[PDB]
């Protein structure tokens, strides 16, 4: 039995290679009983589409960002907040530990079973027309965001105007002037070709929202207890493999887009951004559940 697993990214991308590795491990560990087959390039739909398919049992697995789950699984908000993670190592400690496992389990009420997290670096704003040197340069800018209430709030808090849309629609939106900007990590900015539409990469590092690898709960529940354990272990084993590929890809991608003429822009005073964005903590992570998760993250 091969689980069909979706990804928006190309076949060579670290998140796709990681799930392929999970598939190899799972096939071996299960003596051929279980496996994974990956469907890259967004063939099976946008990330929101694949959430819908998992919910109804029409798709077995997806590798998506945690952000489009914000509206479905409130606990994922804690991972996506601005400046909630100090750095990569902080994030990895949190996600690998009990807090990460708790948020994966909290998906079950939505008909989803979280299996593992993959890294997504830090997201930064890239613009078409001009550099962003400070908070003021974002005023009134049309900035694409993922389909998340939190993210709409995050961009509004920067004095800019959010347009939620699926990843695959972003390139043409930048090229045709529908939006002025979007935001993402280095490998996405490269692989999407957004760097060819928006040549200013302004290092804001305003979120470290990670990826999640998720199974349809309906499919999960057809598995034996023992098969479930194998599936989890294969998924977890693929995380360090993903990270080795990812950290290398961040460097390769930055080098490539600089070679293509991208202007890498420094924002001198990030504290401006931290203070501007802080209100979303109470607006979106202010209830008992979320505020507790946020505290425990900060304390790691
Ligand atoms: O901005 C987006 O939609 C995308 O950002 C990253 O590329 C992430 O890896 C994708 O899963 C998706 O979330």
């Amino acid at each position: 039995r091969d689980f069909r697993s979706a990804d928006v990214h190309p076949a060579d991308y670290p998140t796709v290679e990681a799930v392929k590795f999970m598939g190899k491990q799972l096939a071996a560990a299960s003596g051929g009983k279980l496996g994974v087959k990956v469907f890259p390039n967004g063939a099976l739909g946008s990330e929101k589409d694949t959430i819908e398919q998992l919910k109804i049992g029409a798709l077995d697995m997806m590798r998506i960002n945690s952000s489009p789950l914000n509206n479905f699984v409130p606990e994922t908000v804690a991972l996506c907040l601005p400046f909630v993670f100090r750095d990569t190592q902080h994030m990895r400690n949190v996600l690998d530990g009990p807090i990460g496992d708790e948020i994966l389990a909290a998906m079950e009420p939505a008909g989803l079973v979280g299996l593992a997290y993959y890294d997504s670096g830090a997201r930064s704003i890239y613009t078409v027309k001009a550099p962003v040197k400070s908070l003021a340069d974002l005023k009134g800018l049309k900035i694409r965001v993922q389909q998340s209430d939190l993210w709409v709030g995050m961009i509004q808090s920067l004095g800019a105007n959010p347009t939620p849309m699926p990843y695959g629609e972003v390139y043409t939106a930048l090229k045709t002037g529908l939006v002025d900007a979007a935001e993402n990590n280095w490998p996405s900015y490269e692989s999407s070709r957004h760097f060819e539409a928006a040549k200013f990469y302004n290092i804001t590092e305003h979120s470290l929202a990670p990826e999640v690898l998720v199974m349809s709960k309906k499919v999960w529940d057809t598995l034996s207890k023992e098969d479930q354990a194998l599936v989890r272990k294969a998924a977890k084993d693929s995380v360090p493999v993903m990270r080795k590929l990812w950290d290398e890809r961040e460097q390769a991608s930055r080098k490539a887009v600089e070679a293509a003429g991208v202007q890498v822009v420094t924002v001198a005073n990030k504290q401006e951004f931290v203070d501007a964005m802080k209100p979303v903590y109470q607006k979106f992570a202010g209830d008992e559940k979320l505020s507790s998760l946020v505290k425990r993250i900060q304390d790691t």
